[PDB]
């Protein structure tokens, strides 16, 4: 809570890419899009089906980070308004943590 009146405003800093085009979806994709997509990128650079595959690595190791991130709204948020770096803090800190950090910047009222 403790907003009310300020309501501070979202800032277009952001470049715009985002996880989406980590599998291959655009900033109007839904979450349907997300996991369906998921699934076939996910058998196709499945573990089992590419032994000793560094680059099979690579890229599973970041479809399911990104999912996961995409797969949840509290995550979600954070990557729309803060980024990679919101989810560090938001880590150990914590989402409500993460609150006082921003809110708390070279902006005013």
């Amino acid at each position: 809570g403790s907003s009310g009146s300020s309501g501070r405003q979202r800032s277009l800093s952001t470049s715009g890419e985002s996880l989406y085009h980590v599998l291959g979806l655009d900033k109007n994709a839904t979450s349907d899009d997300i996991k369906k997509s998921y699934r076939k990128l996910a058998l196709k650079y499945h573990p089992d089906k590419n032994p000793d595959n560094p680059e099979a690595a690579d890229k599973f190791k970041e479809i399911n980070n990104a999912h996961a991130i995409l797969t949840d709204a509290t995550k979600r948020n954070i990557y729309d308004k803060y980024g990679s770096l919101g989810l560090y803090v938001a880590e150990q800190f914590g989402e409500e943590n993460v609150n006082t950090y921003f809110v708390s910047g070279p902006s005013s009222g």
